[PDB]
């Protein structure tokens, strides 16, 4: 690939505007000029089957500039004009009628339709398959692009003559897939109750609503995915009916059939909080949905999540207690070696299960590493199941704490292959293990809103603000490392040895940074008085400058979250509900809701929500 | 227990609908069917007196849904259906004019009366109940729904067939107390004046104001501890008259008489301070009461507490000058334990009052002791009086400062325990003494405008943000001490002894969190190189990101009650004026406000406030 899409999609646009100047009728379907086009189609003449650079005919050029003189014109002397679709890569099947519908022309599509135009001619072309660089996405049939520019008319017009609504495109989205990706959502739920209908049941397969698509979303679960707010509220006024009014008090029950999903192998609310997109966190606060997840923590959710917080917190401290006592014994080599001198003065036993408060240990131990796999156990079947990316990727699905539960149970089985094989670096794995296992006890600050929000925080400031100062951060201690280990190159490293090596200067100047550590001063010897220059600069520039700097954006990327995680917190313990209530048994979390089945109104099981308002 | 309220009340409110869909004159009274109605109604036929699953009849469901037709024919085929009750758990007692009057449906309630509908039903069920799970509190009488809803014309409806407006619900709430906890407070006044206009005082007991309740708050008391501040302006409006008004100028005498409160054990003041409700605390910047509080504060409050506060300094001098001289000498042990060697060279004296400078001190340490009772003496029956929980926690009548002066009490009386017993641990109650005696000082900050708000700040993070951060700094600090006891438990602790032992490396990684103790480094030795790969994440997680982020949370903390305890430090000298006015004598503080008996207008002590307006 040499070019890309748009230098390929303009070249296309201008190709096809060249034809247009090139051909004389092609112009005159352009200009309107029924002078020189009746004087054009009085003789024998141009072939009407002449194309654009697209395979457009002239009746497509004379409906693109909405020009119904000269299409009347056109298709009185070409009568088959009404039936062709173009021919070429980005608008292969697209008619004239796939134009005046789209230019909402209705007399156009009347003029058309007498014709003999096929309603249920499909634009299989590029331009109008829904991909992220073209500009809007209205379906493939002209009955689904009457429904996306909202025109009443023509949808009355073209199922007269026989557009059906269960229409399906390549993507598998029927109108009503369509009509929900819609972005003026209060205008779309008019067309929608408009195309139901008409839909009348007939087929009553699945009633055109339960028509899945082609990865398996009905209109319901799809207005969850795109969190189209707007329809989700008035698909749900169809699921529900008011029990009672008496005053300022309502109760009114809801169907919760398709919004629990209890059959269902994926459910409504996994595809609500693993969804990409970022108006769907509003579907988790809408009138169905919120009193159904509070439901679910508050009675099962938070009682399930604080015994497993209590157990793997219990587990850590059983996992700590056997890295604190662990197999060491005083090293077999006497230390020939006092070189900046080997302060390493005990090694790892090998084999050391001799006594009884070592049995105590083998018992710790194997707690730990049956804890880790049953860790494995639970995570990576499920990284085959969401996708591998999707799981690591979203940050409100645990995200960053799989991956670390993932490691942190590698590495202890790393470690338990080196005990077995008398490895000496025990202490690597360990480390690495101690940091992500007692780190990833943050994954149950979600279920308490107090740590909440404070979490997310964490996570929007090692992805957001480290990746965006640690690169400004190297620079400057890199030139100021080096700088320092350059002018302390040539003194004695016994007096102020912080930068004796240049791997230990650029461990220096990384604490200097941060003022963690002291500034090297050693009064009772002469320092160089380039580093004297050279630190006053780093103190100001690096110190005092970068610091709090990265400390005034970090206190933005605060300020910007304090009101924005409160309601990521609400949809972060949705997604520990239904994470929980998928993996656990079903002897746990029984179906939420109350059964209508011991009351006469069906096997559906609803939810009641009594509300207020004045 | 085994399910929940509202798992039980979802159970009632569907199987009184299902009830409703069984039997068929229920139904005809839901559906308002009137064809079928009277066609079961012109034979003998189901029992008037069958029921719903709550005890409700069909009268109950014809005004449940506002139906008068059919509560018309229920009613002459059945007269007796007016006087019935609902029977079972939630809906005790509730009538079908509770129903026509909650649904403001004035014919019906004609037409209940005129069958004889008894006004003085009382709906005693737990669904009427005020508690914090009913959406509202209408009372429990028809007189009193019909004020909470508001409607006028019901009321003038229900007092004239005989519903007294002193009738007192189970909480002993009356209508006027009622009508104080709605929530659109400008629509209630003017019912509250209309019921006070009925009132008449035929019976001018207590004439309908002074009617206490349960917990003894007349409707005036109660305005207060709700913060019905719109109600407590209209409330004032009786209670006032204007002297003179000259222009601009205008003389007002407010009557104080149930705001000051003189003969009363529990008073306004401290009901409307130690109220739990936040609104509460808008009822002390009102025009009658502002005025009040800033005299007492001013001419009593502040030059009372001003010498308390420079007592309780003098105080504290004088313990810890008792502390800085305390009965050291040499120990009697020589140190046969080099043992990361016993710096302790010195211990108590026993019974050391040998010297003359030792009776100064023993002068010294009972004006401690002996301060000690007098604060025990102080606070003890006042946690005896207010419940011992409303006392600890509501933080602006001490709060968190009666916790510590009570501990701070305990621990110099257990000091003096220790002192007459020769224990040996004497330092360690001492030192929570000093720090706990010190920090009590505090109190007293709440005298200053200057230093109000400002001691506030400081009990919002102690327990706001200290709580959702010491959590999330604990999970830090366990998994790096360990990671760092880890990489130095093979090494020699001489060298580097930071991470020696468990319960150092604890402290050592808490003091390098917040960068209080400086970075371990010895560049003299080979340090580990898994420590400087653990430092240099800890640095970067804990030490940079997790400081700067909690100062960030911190800082929001306080601009978001930077202009917010400004208000709060207005109603922390109102708590300490009427903390003060009760406990130390009455021939200090004398009755404020202008007594009206020397003036020949009662026996009411008045305030005069001069205002001015354009």
């Amino acid at each position: 690939g040499e070019q890309d899409w748009e230098q390929y999609r303009d070249r296309v646009n201008m190709l096809q505007q060249e034809r247009i100047r090139d051909s004389p009728l092609l112009q005159a379907a352009k200009e309107n000029d029924l002078r020189l086009l009746k004087i054009l189609l009085l003789n024998q003449s141009c072939d009407f089957q002449q194309r654009g650079a697209v395979g457009e005919t002239a009746l497509h050029v004379a409906a693109l500039y909405d020009n119904l003189e000269a299409a009347t014109l056109l298709m009185e002397a070409a009568p088959e004009l009404a039936k062709e679709p173009a021919l070429c890569e980005p608008f292969v099947g697209q008619t004239a009628l796939h134009i005046a519908v789209m230019n909402q022309n209705l007399n156009l599509v009347r003029a058309l339709l007498a014709r003999g135009a096929s309603v249920s001619a499909r634009a299989t072309g590029a331009a109008f398959r829904r991909s992220p660089h073209n500009l809007i996405y209205y379906g493939e049939h002209p009955l689904s692009f009457a429904a996306c520019v909202g025109s009443e008319e023509i949808v009355r017009l073209l199922i007269e003559h026989g557009a059906d609504i269960r229409a399906q495109d390549s993507l598998g989205n029927t109108v009503l897939h369509i009509l929900i990706l819609q972005p003026n959502k209060t205008f779309a739920c008019q067309m929608y109750n408009l195309l139901l209908s008409y839909d009348e049941h007939s087929d009553h397969l699945q009633s055109l609503e339960l028509v899945p698509n082609h990865q398996g979303l009905t209109p319901f679960k799809l207005a969850g995915v795109e969190g189209n707010t707007v329809m989700f509220q008035h698909l749900m006024q169809k699921r529900k009916h008011v029990q009672w009014t008496c005053g300022p008090l309502t109760s009114t029950l809801y169907d919760l059939t398709e919004i629990d999903s209890w059959g269902e192998e994926l459910s409504f609310l996994e595809l609500v909080v693993s969804s990409k997109k970022r108006e769907a966190r509003q579907i988790l606060e809408q009138t169905p949905v919120k009193e159904l997840v509070s439901f679910k923590w508050k009675k099962y959710g938070r009682p399930y999540f604080c015994v497993l917080a209590s157990l793997y917190i219990l587990y850590m401290i059983c996992f700590t207690t056997c890295c604190i006592y662990r197999p060491l014994k005083l090293r077999d080599d006497n230390r020939t070696d006092p070189r900046d001198i080997t302060i390493l003065q005990q090694k790892l036993l090998q084999e050391a299960y001799v006594t009884h408060q070592d049995n105590i240990r083998l018992v710790g131990e194997l707690v730990t590493v049956t804890g880790a796999v049953i860790i494995l156990l639970l995570e990576i079947p499920d990284i085959f199941r969401v996708g591998a990316s999707r799981y690591f990727g979203q940050t409100i699905l645990g995200g960053p704490f799989h991956v670390i539960i993932i490691t942190y149970a590698s590495l202890v089985l790393l470690t338990m292959v080196m005990r077995l094989t008398n490895m000496n670096g025990e202490v690597v794995p360990l480390s690495f293990a101690l940091v992500l296992g007692w780190c990833s006890v943050m994954y149950f600050a979600r279920g308490f809103q107090m740590l909440g929000p404070f979490t997310i925080m964490i996570q929007k400031m090692i992805f957001g603000d480290l990746m965006r100062f640690c690169w400004l951060m190297a620079v400057v201690i890199l030139g100021f490392a080096s700088a320092f280990h350059i002018t302390f190159q040539t003194e004695d490293p016994n007096n102020l040895g912080e930068f004796s090596d240049y791997p230990t200067a650029l461990f220096s100047t990384f604490e200097l940074f941060l003022t963690i550590i002291d500034g090297p001063a050693n009064y009772s010897v002469d320092l160089p008085f380039m580093y004297c220059i050279t630190y006053a600069a780093f103190a100001i520039i690096a110190t005092l400058l970068m610091l709090n700097l990265f400390i005034a954006m970090m206190g933005d990327t605060h300020a910007r979250v304090a009101q924005e995680r409160d309601e990521l917190w609400r949809a972060q313990v949705v997604a520990t509900t239904v994470m929980l209530e998928r993996k656990m048994p079903r002897f746990l979390w029984p179906r939420s809701g109350i059964c209508g089945y011991e009351y006469g109104l069906g096997d559906r099981w609803f939810l009641r929500v009594e509300n207020h308002h004045d």
